[PDB]
């Protein structure tokens, strides 16, 4: 167990526990501090650390010494005898609180018995020499006034108070002719300075601080949490094991990257979570072989220590016996010393992945940052960590007893208040970029407040060297992970061997490198015409000294003056909020503007399923104006077109290395020893891809995640802008009324600031998820691929490599050469799966990934679009599309390919994506119109088989082709083999639903089946067990290829692939978002027209059609034509007979051009009677439930109404539609649907049933039923002439 001492600052020296020490910095002169041991090897100093700095520095000036804090400085602090004894209780009340748990006793265990060695690199290996500034520290003994006497003191850590800034706590260790022992596997004494009144505070972007904008948000730190870290530290040095490698340094080349010091990999180990994943799997290695071979120097040097020149009273065996539990050697029955690989490499993971900031905080219920890389804030101060009442050693701040244990409320800083104080502004310091423009205005902005973007060089390229295989090389993957589980139950992790005495000769070699520290300028000026996220933010502010502002949808005007503020929000919700009213009207205006500010923030919810993009904040364009001029023009159509990518404010260049070659070792006649090269250098193979993808996530996390997390609390801060301004236009305007007005006025600014920031959790909400969407899609499309590349190439070399060596060894390997040559094939056949999960366990991180994941969406591997008359792939995957000038293209997104040789497209598809999953999965979903047969050319149309998109590689592959009316879907294996599955619609149906009309189609490829699904139907299947391997990703192709009719034609309109297949649900789904639309459409499925042309339809009643009645102003209703040839093959009903009606448009009189048809639009449904236009009318005075309608010359009548208003009751995809009489566009008197009904006709000759062209109140009610009748007699179509349908 632990044994912490008490104390009081005044209590005598005794020469024992309380001293007068002589620090290492002191090079052994000037005079001695008072200092207390809290425990074995561990003392407390209670007075400012000074080792390296100016006495002026403490005190606040115009400069900073570290980039990226808000320093807070006090002179005063520690300058009495009772602050003094406060610092003492409290650090022994701080150490109380970490041996309250078994992690953290057993931190301070591995602390205090992990004594540095006797010695350093410069000391012979047969020696121990104490007499060095890192070993021995001297005390004091002689009376006051004289250094006569002292003694020498072995030590592990000297803890003092802070430096000049209070909040930056630091662990130091001791370098001695430029070299540190406590970096080479010696260990040396550890100082820190540190402070536990003045703690860091931090928020998290992905939550929300107590759901409070208007109120304090954030949390402030736990000290004993802050100390455990610092002691991380110690432990490491301690240990020897705090090497040096290659640092993560942040690219500062353009004015809006962050500038910090280099960061070490120990650092990032010692913080835990997901920072050790910025650290690549190569630079995991580098620093694991460099500390084993520290530790292969100390156990040499056991083996050969023989004596203690500097101090003759130093038991040799003591020593030897501590250090090789220290180091956890094992020994012989003679006594010799030896490195036991599992017992270092439980060592090593317990020191570097056990002990962590973010394990040691989840164990005492702590809440920390989330990341070493996250936005530092001001600190705060804590008001008594010695009250029980606000802190204790059982539970922090998170007191149960007050219900501050849940949610870590007592860390909240909107909730416990009553624990700390802010720090004044004017003790503040923080490294700000001035950036000033070319006149002039300059803003300043916090450089914590930059883009973090490492440099390139922050990462090893160690993959790009060679590596020689033999029968022995084996797999070296280093888990950035241990069980914290089972370090808490390590029965032999603390040591039970003697801590050696204390007391030793006294230090005469005051030899150490004492660090110089000197502030730099808090301000660095910089000068940018660029408006990007730091000048839109500062738009959205004004000065303290206004107090009536009014917003301004221009940026530029906002800069301009001070009372004008930007916001990014809609016209209109800008226009009501300049608004002013009378006092009567204020509190309903109050109500409007905010339920609009409201309404205006959930826009963060808008979905873009067209576009296949589930998600999408429109508004993040206007708001910041961050990456490529996201400001500019349509923000959801840039999106759509380039992706996250335009959000970055920078595209960093990637390290993506070419695999180093593989060198073989030959064992000549030995059989088993060159078997088993080749199986090495295979599961070698593997380590290079899990190493590469590593390298991949590194850079994902520290270049990338990082400008995103920065696009995050751009737009919390954004957001809080536009509330804050709204907030103060709302006091502004209200304090305009005399005190007798306000008393009248019902407002309450508290419910006011609720709703507002209400509104403001759910936007961040939907951004969050919008942009860790935009995050992980940037790994997977912009850099994952360009690993894979690298790593097919460097499979390829390695395959000629193995097989070529399996040849050379032919003799030797007999009869197996053959077996282990196809081993190469299957091995390197398939390729490892990227796993976010194997590089890091950040739940954070693997959520969003497993979201990315789920969201079929992201398996659409192609996705030809329209954009500027050309076609091209949104899918994000950058696939090249050639399209030639035989190619038709509209703005509808259909495309016609006809028979011209130059009617084609070319797709060159991204190899470099996991399409052959091995057992072939993957979909293909498409609209296709494909024209009626020629009458004449019935026998061509149904026996030439044509194809119209072919994707081939090496003979493998898959087509869609057609031979009349089948559409058929091939796949070729890489054997040959072949199988078909095909979708036949009749040619003898009097009305057809599929030709020469848009259908949608959908071929999903599994393991088992090819199944052809029609409309969202499942029409075919084929069982291909049988069918192997088949390349998909070569060229595809899309032209007619066969023997074709020079006027055969197809339409085609979004083609898309999925590298996975669709279910019959997700089929559905994307029938009913690609079939939806605003306007109705014609009979062919393409957008209804007003001023064309059209026969009419009638889905209850297929077969008929109208014509005007010769000696009636009626529509008589007669029976369609029919082909009349003697072809067995075919039958149809005549479509282009009865009248030709024409859709004219009620409004606007823009004159009668052309234009589209929308749902609920109002029209006159017209027709020509040879060279006149007649209209349909209802007469007005029915009382029946229906009438016949009354066709006529165009008039207007009080008896008849004329206007129709077009309309769609049918929640599903349907060509029909409907048409409404009402009594006038505003009231809700509905007259009735046009339709058709059977009279019963009685005359003197003739006695029938005859139908008619009528008006029915009946189908008002039948069109509400579920599922939509769609054989009404009021469902009908237009049929325009086209050229895809002759008769
Ligand atoms: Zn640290
Ligand atoms: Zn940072």
């Amino acid at each position: 167990p632990v044994t912490i001492n008490n104390f009081n600052y005044n209590d005598p020296i005794d020469n024992n526990n309380i001293i007068m020490m002589e620090p290492p910095f002191a090079r052994g002169t000037g005079r001695y501090y008072k200092a207390f041991k809290i425990t074995d090897r561990i003392w407390i100093i209670p007075e400012r650390y000074t080792f390296g700095y100016k006495p002026e520095d403490f005190n606040k000036s115009s400069g900073i010494f570290n980039r990226d804090v808000c320093e807070y400085y006090d002179p005063d602090y520690l300058n009495t005898n009772d602050k003094k004894n406060i610092f003492l209780q409290t650090m022994i009340k701080l150490f109380n609180r970490i041996k309250s748990k078994p992690l953290g006793e057993k931190l301070l265990e591995m602390i205090i018995n992990g004594i540095p060695y006797l010695g350093d690199r410069r000391v012979p290996l047969e020696e121990f020499n104490t007499n060095i500034a890192s070993v021995t520290v001297n005390k004091l003994i002689s009376n006051p006034g004289e250094v006569e006497r002292k003694k020498g003191i072995f030590a592990n850590l000297i803890i003092f108070g802070p430096g000049p800034v209070l909040n930056e706590n630091e662990t130091i260790d001791i370098g001695i002719q430029n070299h540190f022992a406590s970096r080479e596997g010696f260990g040396g004494i550890m100082q820190m300075k540190f402070c536990p009144e003045y703690v860091s505070v931090f928020n998290n972007v992905q939550e929300n601080k107590g759901a409070s904008i208007f109120n304090r948000r954030g949390y402030f730190s736990d000290p004993a949490l802050i100390l455990m870290h610092e002691l991380i530290h110690v432990l490491h040095g301690l240990y020897g094991i705090k090497v040096d490698d290659l640092p993560i340094v942040p690219n500062e080349k353009k004015f809006f990257m962050q500038s910090t010091d280099a960061i070490q990999a120990e650092e990032l180990y010692t913080f835990g979570g997901q920072d050790p994943s910025i650290i690549t799997p190569s630079t995991d290695k580098s620093i694991y072989d460099k500390v084993l071979q520290n530790f292969r120097g100390i156990v040499d040097r056991l083996n050969k220590v023989l004596v203690c020149i500097s101090d003759p009273n130093i038991n040799i065996n003591i020593y030897k016996n501590k250090f090789k539990d220290k180091y956890k050697f094992v020994e012989d029955s003679e006594g010799k010393y030896s490195i036991d690989v599992e017992s270092f490499d439980k060592l090593y993971k317990s020191l570097m992945f056990g002990f962590t900031e973010t394990n040691i905080a989840e164990n005492y219920k702590i809440k920390t940052r989330a990341s070493y890389f996250s936005d530092s804030l001001p600190p705060v101060k804590i008001k008594n960590l010695l009250d029980n009442e606000i802190y204790t050693i059982e539970e922090g701040f998170n007191i149960s007893d007050k219900d501050m244990e849940k949610e870590y409320r007592g860390q909240n800083k909107a909730i416990n208040k009553q624990a700390y104080e802010e720090i004044s502004k004017e003790h503040l310091a923080v490294y700000k970029i001035q950036m000033c423009k070319s006149v002039g205005i300059c803003i300043d902005v916090d450089n914590e407040d930059l883009f973090f973007i490492a440099d390139k060089n922050s990462f090893s390229d160690d993959l790009s060297k060679n590596e020689r295989i033999e029968y022995n090389t084996q797999s070296n993957y280093i888990e950035n992970d241990f069980p914290i589980n089972e370090l808490i139950l390590d029965t032999d992790l603390i040591s039970k061997i003697e801590l050696p005495s204390e007391n030793t000769e006294s230090l005469t070699d005051f030899n150490v490198d004492v660090p110089v520290y000197e502030k730099q300028p808090a301000i660095k000026k910089i000068f940018t015409d660029e408006n990007t996220i730091f000048q839109y933010l500062y738009s959205q502010t004004f000065p303290l000294d206004i107090r009536d502002i009014s917003l301004t949808s221009s940026f530029d005007d906002a800069l301009l003056f001070s009372n004008k503020v930007y916001s990014f929000f809609s016209m209109d919700y800008i226009k009501t909020a300049n608004k002013v009213v009378e006092a009567g009207l204020f509190a309903g205006w109050v109500k409007q503007i905010v339920n609009d500010f409201v309404i205006e923030a959930n826009k963060s919810n808008t979905m873009d399923k067209i576009a296949d993009i589930s998600l999408i904040v429109p508004y993040i364009g206007l708001a910041l104006n961050v990456g490529n001029e996201t400001a500019k023009g349509n923000f959801e159509n840039a999106f759509e077109i380039a992706g996250a990518s335009i959000l970055l404010e920078f595209i960093p260049e990637l390290l993506i290395p070419v695999v180093g070659a593989f060198l073989l070792e030959s064992y000549i006649d030995n059989k088993n020893k060159i078997i088993k090269t080749i199986d090495n250098a295979l599961t070698k193979r593997n380590e290079k891809w899990s190493d590469m993808y590593g390298l991949i996530v590194a850079q994902w996390l520290s270049t990338v995640n990082t400008q995103f997390y920065t696009i995050k609390e751009g737009m919390y801060k954004a957001l809080n802008y536009q509330a804050q301004a709204l907030e103060e236009i709302i006091k502004y305007r209200y304090n305009i009324y005399s005190e007798k007005e306000k008393s009248n006025i019902n407002i309450d600014f508290n419910d006011i600031n609720s709703k507002l920031n209400e509104g403001i959790n759910q936007a961040i909400d939907n951004i969050n998820n919008f942009i860790n969407g935009c995050s992980v899609s940037y790994l997977m499309k912009k850099m994952i691929p360009l690993a894979v590349e690298k790593l097919l190439d460097f499979d390829n070399t390695l395959k000629k490599n193995l097989l070529n060596y399996i040849d050379e060894n032919k003799l030797y390997l007999i009869g197996s050469a053959e077996y282990e040559k196809s081993k190469v094939n299957k091995y390197l056949k398939t390729i490892m799966p990227f796993d976010l999960s194997i590089y890091t366990n950040d739940t954070i991180l693997i959520e969003m990934f497993n979201k990315y994941n789920s969201e079929i969406l992201n398996n659409i591997i192609l996705n030809l679009r329209y954009k500027d008359n050309n076609l091209i792939d949104l899918s994000g995957y950058g696939a090249k599309v050639e399209v030639y000038d035989g190619v038709e293209l509209n703005d509808k997104n259909q495309f016609k390919l006809t028979s011209s040789a130059n009617s084609k497209i070319r797709v060159t598809q991204n190899q470099n994506i996991i399409f052959n999953s091995v057992f072939l999965d993957f979909s293909v979903s498409f609209w296709i119109r494909i024209p009626k047969y020629k009458n004449d050319g019935i026998q061509n149309y149904i026996h030439n088989e044509y194809t119209i998109i072919n994707c081939m590689k090496n003979n493998s592959g898959w087509k869609i082709s057609i031979r009349g009316n089948r559409i058929i879907w091939t796949l070729i294996d890489i054997n040959g083999k072949t199988k078909s599955v095909f979708f036949e619609y009749n040619i003898r149906e009097d009305i057809s639903e599929y030709i020469n009309r848009w259908f949608f189609v959908t071929i999903t490829n599994n393991l088992n089946n090819a199944k052809i699904y029609i409309n969202g139907k499942l029409e075919s299947n084929t069982d291909i067990k049988d069918i192997r391997e088949v390349i998909a990703n070569g060229e595809i192709i899309f032209k007619l290829d066969g023997d074709i009719d020079r006027t055969q034609f197809i339409w085609m309109k979004y083609f898309s692939i999925f590298n996975t297949e669709l279910s019959q649900s997700n089929i559905e789904e994307r029938y009913k978002i690609q079939s939806y639309s605003e306007y109705l459409k014609d009979f062919w499925g393409n957008p209804l027209m007003y001023n064309k042309e059209y026969y009419m339809f009638n889905a209850g009643n297929k077969n008929s059609y109208i014509k005007l009645k010769k000696d009636s102003p009626v529509g008589e209703i007669l029976t369609r034509s029919k082909y009349n040839q003697n072809s067995k093959y075919i039958n149809y009903r005549d479509l282009y007979i009865g009248e030709k009606f024409i859709i004219r448009r009620k409004s606007n009189s823009q004159s009668i051009n052309d234009d589209i048809v929308r749902k609920e639009d109002y029209i006159y449904l017209d027709f020509f009677n040879l060279n006149q236009e007649w209209r349909v009318y209802t007469y007005k005075y029915f009382k029946k439930e229906e009438e016949k309608l009354f066709l006529a010359p165009i008039s207007d009548s009080d008896e008849f109404y004329n206007t129709i208003q077009i309309k769609e009751y049918d929640e599903q995809p349907t060509y029909s539609c409907q048409l409404l009489f009402k009594k006038d566009e505003e009231s809700t008197d509905e007259i009735g649907l046009i339709g058709i009904h059977r009279f019963y006709e009685s005359g003197i000759v003739f006695e029938e049933y005859k139908d008619y062209f009528c008006i029915s109140k009946w189908y008002l009610k039948e069109v509400k039923r579920k599922p939509y009748n769609l054989k009404l007699g009021c469902n009908w179509q237009f049929i325009p002439k086209d050229e895809g349908w002759t008769e």
